[PDB]
């Protein structure tokens, strides 16, 4: 049984680098996503992170919590996840914290597309670090949490799909769970 979404729908944002868009986490002034944003169709097959990085400005990423545009004031790259510093604290934060979870415990996801929450539904960690997920284009950004009480623990941010058509992705600090990288190889 899936975790009610409520507390977590409060905090997704879409953010477009570009003409690549997906979907962002926004908890306080920062909006959490994947890196690959930043990329441009040709840059996923290689992509040098930090190059991309460096010819990136603030005013270079879109961020919209629904139809507000939220200013970009700062960016910086942790891992595989960029944080984005906007000029709002989002006042529907809930209590979280940042978990990494272990090959066979569960959580719910929130699918997402363009920033707007789509479904629910509970995924478990494999012992090969992938999960099987309902991931369409458009997805990344979508996240995996367990509720504690109030406390929403957020353990996992989707990247993509395997040719198997099994999911793999980070946790919030934007370490893969397994041996993968996000490159489309
Ligand atoms: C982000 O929205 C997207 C999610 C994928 C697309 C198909 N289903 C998903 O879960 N991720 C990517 O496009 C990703 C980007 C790399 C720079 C990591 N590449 C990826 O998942 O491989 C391309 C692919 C597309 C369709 C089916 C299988 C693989």
């Amino acid at each position: 049984m899936a975790f009610p979404s409520g507390k977590v729908e409060g905090c997704m944002v879409q953010v477009t680098c570009g003409t690549t868009t997906l979907n962002g986490l926004w908890l306080d002034d920062v909006v959490y996503c994947p890196r690959h944003v930043i990329c441009t169709s040709e840059d996923m097959l290689n992509p040098n992170y930090e190059d991309l990085l460096i010819r990136k400005s603030n005013h270079n990423f879109l961020v919209q919590a629904g139809n507000v545009q939220l200013r970009v004031i700062g960016h910086s790259m942790q891992n595989c996840v960029l944080k984005l510093k906007v000029d709002t604290a989002n006042p529907k934060t809930p209590k979280y914290k940042f978990v990494r979870i272990q090959p066979g415990q569960t959580f719910s996801v929130l699918a997402c597309y363009n920033g707007s929450p789509s479904g629910v539904y509970q995924c478990a960690m494999r012992p090969n670090f992938t999960i099987k997920g309902s991931f369409l284009n458009g997805s990344c950004g979508s996240v995996g949490f367990n509720i504690d009480y109030d406390c929403v623990s957020f353990c996992y941010m989707h990247h993509m799909e395997l040719p198997t058509g099994v999911h793999a992705g980070t946790d919030l600090e934007g370490n893969f769970y397994g041996p993968f990288v996000d490159r489309q190889t």
